[PDB]
């Protein structure tokens, strides 16, 4: 209750001071409760304050409680990457043009989605795992103080839930594969149309998983930190090598055709090309 004391007071600087709209953004120089304003700002900025009748203490209250409900303990699966899924979700939003191919409730839910996509990861060494961090989700929203939906209809309330739900749940790399054949062959005949509601639930979980692995795009700098945050985590409780097939298999394909739908988004396919020949040169010594 002292951290929701500062936190509830202070000015939320602009989007722009804050560079939450950079697809190259980084967190590491951010404390704790500048990532709160940063999360606060994305909010603000995305109208969702506004649409939906937010008062400012409940989703202080909210961030906060969803920081709490990661382990610090955890080297990647932690507040920072919820963080930033969030961040790069919001400059895909921007930055990417994403915003306007969306609805209200479609990027309120993608928004809280991917900040609450990993809650309570114990780490990979303990969709089963997804299931459980909507789970967290749930409750945190309903949790008394941290109710952010409050100012919506029921039908409006029933939507947002589901759409949470289907995004919480993309972010399992096993349906991203089953899925993303579906959603590359669209693109591959001009037969993508997000005004098919198939379609467009298929799109939120391909930009979920964007977001989720979007440290792979990051500036070589800051993507080499993360990865080595990653590998604290897998054998800490051959690394460059491992890194192109991930890029080879997971990240690549993604990330050309998200730039085919928003070719604002191309900074995440770049900034992926330029680490998978970081990693290559690296991988042969
Ligand atoms: C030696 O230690 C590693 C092992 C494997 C890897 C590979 C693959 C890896 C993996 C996963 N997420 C990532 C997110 C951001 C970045 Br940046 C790299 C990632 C990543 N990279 C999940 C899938 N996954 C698996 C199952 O192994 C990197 C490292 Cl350091
Ligand atoms: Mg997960
Ligand atoms: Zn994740």
């Amino acid at each position: 209750t002292r951290e929701l004391q500062s936190l509830a007071a202070a000015v939320v600087p602009s989007a722009q001071t804050l560079k939450i709209t950079d697809f190259s953004f980084s967190d590491f120089e951010l404390s704790d409760l500048e990532t709160a304003l940063c999360t606060i700002r994305m909010f603000t900025d995305l109208n969702l304050v506004q649409n939906f009748q937010m008062k400012h203490e409940v989703l202080c209250r909210w961030i906060l409680s969803v920081k709490k409900n990661y382990r610090k303990n955890v080297a990647y699966h932690n507040w920072r990457h919820a963080f930033n899924t969030a961040q790069c979700m919001f400059a895909a939003l921007k930055a990417g043009k994403i915003q306007n191919k969306l609805t209200d409730l479609e990027i309120l839910a993608l928004l809280i989605a991917a900040l609450s996509h990993d809650l309570d990861h114990r780490g990979v060494n303990n969709s089963i795992m997804e299931h459980h961090h909507f789970d967290q989700c749930l409750m945190i929203l309903n949790s008394p103080g941290n109710q952010i939906l409050s100012g919506l209809s029921i039908e409006e309330y029933k939507t947002t839930l589901k759409i949470i739900k289907q995004a919480i749940l993309a972010t399992d790399l096993a349906l991203y594969i089953k899925r993303r054949g579906e959603f590359f062959e669209l693109i591959r005949k001009n037969q993508f149309n997000l005004e098919d509601p198939h379609q467009k639930e298929l799109f939120l979980a391909m930009l979920m998983t964007a977001c989720d692995l979007s440290a792979i795009t990051k500036p070589w700098p800051i993507q080499q930190r993360i990865a080595e945050l990653v590998a604290t985590e897998f054998f800490d409780q051959k690394i460059p090598s491992m890194q192109v097939g991930f890029i080879d298999a997971i990240c690549l394909q993604l990330y050309e055709a998200l730039t085919h739908v928003s070719e604002d988004c191309f900074p995440l396919l770049d900034g992926c090309r330029k680490n998978r020949q970081k990693w290559q040169a690296l991988a042969e010594q």
